[PDB]
């Protein structure tokens, strides 16, 4: 029956080494304190706070290095001289994205603030500040002594902004998204990041909702000690599995996980495959009308820069949720 072999590929392809958390967690803390060091050294007068490591591996176990690592370094603006322009309302009329407006011109004209150096027009261009990071990454900072020091080898990848590595031969390997953040929002912990998509509004930021989908699942779990947040990782750790599911990634399952984990429904280990199941299910209608938008940002659609055979041959593969289940594990 389902729910034994659902309790086995968790076990096999979903749940990882403690030794290797814990291993994952002190390499990425300790690159941090190391790039951090470089960036305070080498630019004093741009006031970052420090590198904050994050991401699945670090919120709830055991979700081990199978996604990114984030390296989070936050921009300190000035109070009231920034403000926001949500993405959708910009010429670029876009829902993913968001604008930062320097403010008060007339009377704190540019170089007031030592971010001017990145404005492009009036706002502040994620991309500009990019090139900065991909150059101090790429041709700036010391790797081949930090990995020296920690018994590692560390380097920077060929394209968007990640740091790879590699090994520690102890059996891992892992990947830092070094994501530069602004806040986003005052109530909840939502951010901007400066990522690329690098056709279209490359000075806009990309809004991440990824904290305020943890907060609210660990929230979720906590009072019915349920299973939400196991089951996100068992979806992730099955489409990583299928080289047609590969594209629905975290934030999609995200997605289908909240809608479902929304409701006060049986969320034990017990219910964890109809839980599964009706993941599919859902997955499957979502793609026959092309649409799985964000809980927090239902102008999202997560499926919209899915081309017509792509969304038909995932769901081809995901046909298996009631009659045929474990064929897919």
């Amino acid at each position: 029956t389902f729910q034994e072999r659902l309790l086995a590929f968790e076990r096999k392809h979903v749940i990882t080494p403690e030794a290797h958390v814990t291993l994952a967690k002190q390499l990425a803390g300790d690159i941090a304190l190391e790039l951090q060091a470089y960036l305070r050294s080498k630019f004093p007068e741009l006031p970052f706070g420090a590198l904050v490591p994050g991401g699945p591996l670090y919120d709830g176990l055991q979700a081990g290095t199978a996604e990114h690592v984030r390296l989070l370094a936050p921009l300190e603006l000035e109070p009231g001289l920034w403000s926001l322009v949500p993405g959708v309302d910009t010429v670029a009329a876009e829902p993913r994205c968001w604008a930062v407006r320097r403010t008060q011109l007339e009377f704190h004209p540019r170089g007031c603030s030592p971010w001017d150096r990145f404005l492009v027009g009036g706002y502040l261009s994620s991309r500009v500040l990019l090139e900065l990071l991909r150059k101090a990454l790429s041709a700036s900072v010391n790797w081949p002594a930090i990995g020296s020091l920690l018994g590692c080898l560390i380097w920077p990848d060929v394209a968007s902004e990640e740091l790879l590595l590699k090994v520690q031969h102890e059996c891992l390997e892992f990947t830092l998204a070094v994501l530069m953040v602004v806040p986003g929002a005052s109530t909840d912990d939502r951010l901007l990041l400066a990522w690329p998509l690098e056709g279209l509004a490359s000075n806009l930021w990309l809004q991440d909702l990824y904290p305020v989908e943890t907060a609210r699942l660990r929230a979720l779990d906590d009072q019915d000690a349920g299973t939400r947040r196991r089951l996100l990782l068992l979806l992730c750790g099955i489409c990583r599995g299928h080289p047609a599911l590969v594209r629905l990634g975290w934030s999609h399952l995200t997605q289908v996980v909240l809608h479902l984990g929304e409701e006060e429904v049986a969320w034990t280990e017990e219910a964890l495959g109809e839980r599964f199941l009706q993941a599919l299910e859902f997955l499957v209608g979502s793609l026959e009308q092309a649409s799985l938008p964000c809980h927090f940002n239902p102008s999202v659609n997560l499926l919209g820069n899915f081309r017509e055979e792509e969304i038909d041959d995932i769901g081809y593969v995901l046909y298996s949720g009631l009659q045929v289940p474990e064929s897919l594990f």
